[PDB]
């Protein structure tokens, strides 16, 4: 059942892309409801995300944006299982991934991707761990592979055709995009791309100094398996032995085992021969979620429907047994893109939970004006057949999500006060003479002016004054033990508010360009005074 | 049941304060499911809202300010009757009040209110319907009077003490507000008589009329209260209304029929009292169901307690009979509550809400920032049942429930949309008409880029020199309900919804040389040489 009643909790977080919104939703899983909101590439008022100098700063040559498109959302794995420490997310909009830490529940690192105009998608190494991060994005197409842990792009690899989604094995040797202009696969030897860097057969472009790789077919680096017309999604199977890449304009599905990958990079086969199952399924196949028991669910965008179907029979079918392998077909309610099964994209997928997200809800909730939301639908798949559970509204069009065991996530309940995310602003304090944890003090800096302040339930600091038009900065340091004793700054009448949480230190920078005495309190009563 | 299956519907519309994500949330009820979120005060990434020029000219004087803490959603009513037309917001942050318009759902009006630097409680005039908004503010307090459809402020009353919430009658004829103590009653006759005779002053060169109602004053009569109320909740009936004394573990109730008489002399403002019943520690707000009963948050208890006013009111007369009927404990800090149809006449006893200002272990942990717990309860029954526990996002204050049969949203946007009649009269001076036009204007360093979208963009590329500032406006002409567009420029930071048949406009300078790409979100070529 997906009731999840007072006084029980959910068996999984769900982490959703928050499409054109540009944060990282959290959802408990199976209740659907949504716990928490992560900004990420949006101005957000709730936190002061992208207004505060310590989010400014991760945002780095990105401050300046007020949106993104924030979509395929990943968490960081260790030998293929999900760890709770990372996950990342790209936005679609302006060519950024960034990487929210699982402690804290925020975004530490955002990097612009160079040499590319837009990129498409992203997904993380599964094994031996997250060591990488890979995304798609054109200029032809470039695939990235990111450094997770400096989140830094460590190379780059140039291909023939347009790079729209990717994936990884579960061995550390190959990577795959699906790629058009038959269309094809192509496989990254993660072995040969770090021989061939590490030998300079790379060059740069403009100034900048991203080492980027011929992966054209020809290359060593890569092979190109062909596969029917524009292929979309590309799924990893959890046991490691086989990827599907989704047909769309084809009503197939290709499947291909990927022990007979290092005999494709040696010629020994040809790599049509990858191919062992190539099922009909229905119109507009695009993204495929697997169980643990050898099947297969891939949404039918133009029947909108999920075809649930065996993969050991596929295989069979292909070799002329009449067998069937389609199992069901499962109306969903409209257009659906993206599925998802719990724990799917790792060793430890279950088969409880199907999640799939559709574009249209037309009447499946009560109207809202001429903008509507999304539908998120729950399927169980514990059984032998689907049953739709449940239907989720959804706002702002997130493409993707994922669905990791709730044992895996282990968030702290304070901040600590050496967290590199406000380190600059205990530094610039240092400079002042500051100690945080005691001090209450109005440092004054030509027509800059620096106030710190702690507070307890209460600020330390009743009152300050400062110039008109001087270029104020506000740092408030939560000295609270007690989790969830979350406290607000705001400044009356300016625009300025931000979450200070227990332990963490936040500021904000404003001109004090209105005269007179100006109220600040506590909004999860001091005054300022400009002359 | 609480239980909406798929396929089901909701029975009722929840309108949500966002908190301090400064946006109005719908929900369905009794889902709990979110449906849309309204921008209101934030700036928000999936519609524009705040980047748009649309959006802009709606903010007015406050189109700089980027945060807002958006509380108190309230709907127009007709005769004490949700009537659907508008949800009335304001952010205490900044002392604004935002009207959102529920045919296309979405903020078409915003007014800072002058003369004050904070605005607490607002409410809207129930009976005969809902001509004015109220609410209260500080300098010293004022009660603000707005008039709902011209959103303007018609007038302010000065008083004495600090006014925090305020309710209104079912005639027309008064309005509350609990101040620090006492219970304010405005006489709206009064006021406006005071008015038309002239006795009132201004302030600080703008005009609005400000009226003396401190004690003493005709205006204004004092119903004094145990110390620090909070609530203050008028009954379904329109017979009483319900004080909240948080500091003192009482609820305080007025019959309103005797509010004449306090304000004739007859009697005194003390005989306005018909109970004074004891509940528990912290009682912050009140909700009525349709059979007599009230259900009062207590805050420091976390209970909701369940009491009949009938039997209250005997008590406070002598009688040996017990007025509280049930508590229920809540999880945990309870603050506002409010019931299915609440504050209207058509209250149906169906469904409780309770705002809890902490979760703690109610749902999974996510970091240092927690959730709120937003409790559903069934109150259908004799006993209040607690079904669901509603993770909520950015510590909302208030909400309010309404039955889906009174709010009837448009499907599509209209032409002749006042939202953008602005934008429809700088495309008529430029000689451009926005449903058959793709033109690029130019005007020194100034650049008007006006296209249609189907499906595709009417306009495949256009050219501009670097530092070009450059307007693009956007018409999207589907006519099929949710085929949604979107604007996108690359790498730019810039996005926006173009709802069918809407027309939306955002301006940006072109500061990066070369291609840059565009594309419906929900691809083009701009140049720059």
């Amino acid at each position: 059942s997906a009731v999840v009643h007072p006084g029980e909790l959910d068996e999984y977080y769900g982490f959703w892309s928050g499409g054109h919104s540009g944060e990282v939703r959290i959802l408990g899983i199976p209740s659907m409801r949504e716990l928490m909101r992560i900004p990420v590439f949006n101005i957000d008022s709730a936190t002061g995300w992208g207004i505060t100098n310590e989010s400014k700063r991760i945002k780095g040559d990105s401050a300046h944006l007020m949106t993104g498109d924030s979509h395929h959302p990943h968490m960081s794995m260790t030998d293929g299982s999900y760890n709770g420490k990372y996950v990342f997310i790209n936005d679609k909009a302006n060519s950024r991934v960034a990487r929210i830490r699982c402690d804290v529940m925020k975004t530490d690192k955002m990097i612009t991707i160079p040499n590319v105009q837009a990129i498409h998608g992203l997904r993380v190494q599964k094994v031996p761990y997250t060591k990488y991060v890979i995304c798609n994005g054109e200029f032809r197409s470039l695939f990235n592979v990111i450094d997770a842990e400096k989140m830094e792009v460590a190379f780059q690899v140039m291909v023939d055709g347009n790079l729209d989604n990717t994936d990884a094995d579960y061995d550390g040797k190959y990577f795959f995009s699906t790629c058009y202009n038959r269309d094809h696969v192509v496989v990254f030897s993660l072995e040969r791309c770090l021989a061939a860097l590490k030998a300079g057969k790379f060059t740069n472009y403009n100034g900048n100094k991203v080492p980027v790789l011929d992966g054209r077919k020809g290359s060593d680096l890569t092979r190109y398996i062909p596969v029917p017309k524009s292929p979309h999604g590309i799924n990893t199977a959890p046991d490691g032995k086989y990827f599907v890449a989704n047909g769309k304009l084809s009503p197939t599905v290709s499947v291909v085992e990927i022990a007979r990958l290092d005999d494709v990079f040696s010629g020994k086969i040809q790599p049509r021969d990858a191919i062992v199952a190539e099922p009909e399924l229905g119109l507009g196949p695009l993204h495929t979620a697997f169980d643990n028991k050898g099947n297969a669910f891939t949404t039918l965008f133009l029947d909108s429907q999920i075809a649930k179907w065996n993969i050991q029979d596929a295989i069979k079918a292909y070799n002329g047994e009449k067998v069937n392998y389609l199992r069901q077909k499962l109306d969903v309610h409209y257009q659906p893109g993206h599925n998802h099964t719990s724990q799917g994209e790792t060793r430890d997928t279950d088969g409880k939970w199907l999640v799939v997200l559709c574009k249209f809800s037309k009447d499946r909730f009560l109207p809202v004006g001429p903008l509507r939301p999304e539908n998120d639908q729950l399927i169980d798949i514990s059984g032998d057949e689907m049953k739709l559970v449940h239907d989720g509204p959804t706002f702002a069009e997130p493409h993707d999500c994922m669905i990791v065991h709730r044992s895996k996530v282990k968030p702290q309940k304070l901040w600590t006060r050496d967290d590199p995310m406000f380190a600059d602003t205990v530094a610039m304090a240092k400079q002042d003479g500051v100690t945080l944890e005691m001090d209450n003090k109005v440092i004054r800096d030509g027509n800059k002016v620096r106030v710190y302040m702690t507070s307890i339930a209460n600020f330390g600091m009743n009152e300050f004054k400062v110039k008109l038009g001087d270029e104020v900065t506000v740092v408030v340091t939560n000295l609270d033990q007690v989790e969830d004793v979350t406290h607000g700054f705001c400044m009356t009448n300016h625009g300025v508010q931000m979450e200070v949480a227990p332990q963490a230190t936040a500021s904000v920078t404003f001109i004090a360009n209105k005269p007179g005495v100006q109220w600040y309190y506590c909004n999860w009563r001091g005054r300022m005074l400009v002359e």
